[PDB]
């Protein structure tokens, strides 16, 4: 599960690195890139993991701000 | 060492998840304490490991990137 998680997101960093080193993308460009996928990895580690220990009353508060 | 750094932050989100689930503070409070520890998290391992790939007369323009 977690661990297909992070092979997608690997071969996504490494899609980026490749395109770097291979001098097509700059390396401002690699950077916001990564920051994009590392932000959408917390993002849904939130969701799945941390939700679980969020009371039932906050669902929905937690669900929002984490999205948004 | 990065199991140590893990253990580091993983006591820091068990103090804040600590303080939401004893009531001290808000759902909201904690979801940007989270963000923030993250945050640091992402640029913590992009300068550590992501660093080791980028050609040397990146480094400099990479550092200020990551960092700001």
């Amino acid at each position: 599960a977690r661990h297909l998680l992070t092979e997608q997101e690997r071969a996504t960093m490494m899609y980026y690195l490749a395109q770097y080193r291979g001098g097509t993308i700059s390396v401002e460009a690699m950077v916001m890139a990564l920051f994009e996928l590392l932000n959408t990895h917390a993002k849904f580690s939130l969701l799945s993991e941390v939700r679980s220990i969020i009371s039932p009353q906050d669902l929905d508060r937690f669900d929002h701000l984490v999205l948004r």
